């Protein structure tokens, strides 16, 4: 019986490039696609949401079991909400590269990687509905990259978006993490960043890469990267919060899950190093603040309203609401 | 200053299949993606919108020049609106086939095909904004098919959607036309079909294919198809309206545009044949009812509100509002 009072809504492509062939003909690609809604009585700073690998805006929309996601929850709380499909993903599938896409039979691997459970079993107490239809939805919210992964291309489009809409808050997920870290260096208009379970390319000062950053992922990439000191200092300039969920394993028997344990450890080190240089980085491991059973997608888990309340609280204390 | 009062909104995947490999592992693909909004005080029958080739739900969203589209207009008029990305398109990019995608330098050809003008010139009086940013948006609302064109796969997902949401009205565009014609044969829940500039696979009774249907398109497909008489009779059972815009050329010097002239002619023949068998098919050529300058996308043209009023009127006379 509640009602979302939408003052404005719409969609647009943002950013991208233009290829030009030998005849002067154009190809417009590599933009992001954005759908936005502005509530009546909107707060000063919009929220911009960025998904991770294999996913799209649906990350933040209806949950796989049919409940409201952050798109609806934050609109109801009077934030302008911008949902994005990054370059080469979903509705932004018009990339600039030639590419071959083939189905991969790794759905059961993703179940584990997302810490829903160890397939075929769900984790005890997991904040995820256990029926077949929910899982059907969960696998069908994946969509392929129509090209190669390129954080420069991705972050360029998000910078173009922040430049367009003005100062806002960037809410990211997983590989959205390093998209976020890159985008910060490209726009004045990011006021703050909240990231859910970031992974990849954590920036440390050259010569100060912590031992805990030197592990190489399953994706064959080193987790931490070295950046010049003046670039590292840019991450001290806005408030940052990072959230990790539950069922982080204690041993490395299954790297698909243990990588998340390593990431929690690493982000705490990263936060400490930035805070020692005057930053404002908070890392929250959800069970330690009373929320148990979260997966890699806390924004769509069964307790996602409680997850949203934590975010609203932080936004409030940073005067971003 | 107007406000859309949204009682419910959300998104889901619908339809699709499941591949199963030799090890019993799954691949869920070929679903459509749907975003829906239900207004306060919604009318009895939802509107379901289906795009054509190379496009996605954006067909019906914000126009390329930044004005409201049918998504907003019909929600404001108190219809539940379901916007769809059909299987293998956009957010529904998780298809079941291996495919190679490469950029094609045919943007200037599409400009002509859509009857905005003869590139580089706009048609005199065309209902399309003539600035660069508008055209940028127009090209970036294209997205590739992640697989092959298959009307069975497409129409199966739309049938699954109509089965899910109950009796509704199907609003289609271009190749959405034959998707519509196919979907009708697969669900009880289509109350009516409105189609903007349909093209392809127009069904006629076996042995009664009109001469005007026998032309082979640039896509190397015959425009009319032969179906059994009992199947042809299915198109008599719901009201159907078909709209064509302006700048239909009189001669065949440019097949990219003349195909639309042939289609207008053909749909009038099709309507006559169905109406003679008890159907209710109306074909409207927009200039002949006082709307001039429409392109192949009348729903997003400068006079799209007037285009919407025509549709609201028809819906009203068929008791579908
Ligand atoms: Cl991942
Ligand atoms: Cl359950
Ligand atoms: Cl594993
Ligand atoms: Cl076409
Ligand atoms: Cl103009
Ligand atoms: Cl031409």
């Amino acid at each position: 019986e509640r009602v979302l009072m939408v003052d404005e809504q719409g969609s647009f492509a943002v950013g991208g490039t233009v290829l030009v062939d030998s005849l002067g003909h154009t190809f417009h690609g590599d933009h992001a696609y954005v759908f936005y809604q502005k509530p009546v009585g909107a707060r000063k700073y919009p929220l911009v949401f960025a998904h991770g690998v294999g996913q799209f805006s649906k990350t933040w929309e209806t949950t796989p079991d049919g409940r409201e996601g952050f798109q609806n929850i934050f609109l109801r709380r009077r934030f302008c909400v911008y949902l994005v499909d990054q370059p080469r993903r979903g509705n932004a599938g018009r990339g600039t590269e030639s590419v071959t896409i083939s189905p991969a039979f790794d759905e059961e691997v993703w179940f584990n990687r997302f810490r829903v459970g160890i397939w075929p079993d769900y984790f005890e107490g997991v904040q995820f509905k256990r029926d077949k239809e929910t899982l059907d939805q969960y696998f069908r919210q994946m969509t392929p990259t129509i090209g190669t992964t390129d954080f420069e291309v991705y972050s360029d489009a998000y910078a173009a978006l922040f430049d367009k809409i003005g100062p806002g808050v960037f809410i990211t997920h997983s590989q959205g993490g390093p998209v976020g870290w890159n985008t910060l260096l490209k726009t004045r208009n990011i006021k703050a960043i909240a990231s859910y379970e970031p992974g990849g390319a954590v920036p440390f000062p050259e010569g100060q890469l912590p031992e805990e950053a030197k592990f190489i992922t399953l994706s064959k990439k080193m987790e931490g990267i070295e950046v010049p000191m003046s670039v590292f200092m840019e991450y001290t300039k806005v408030p940052i919060v990072i959230y990790y969920g539950d069922n982080l394993p204690e041993t490395d028997e299954r790297p698909e899950l243990y990588e998340w344990t390593r990431r929690l450890r690493l982000m705490k080190i990263w936060a400490k190093m930035l805070n020692d240089q005057g930053g404002d980085v908070t890392v929250i491991h959800l069970p330690e603040v009373g929320l148990h059973g979260n997966t890699h997608f806390p924004m769509s888990d069964l307790n996602n309203i409680e997850v949203a309340d934590l975010l609203s609280e932080w936004l409030h204390t940073k005067a971003l609401d």
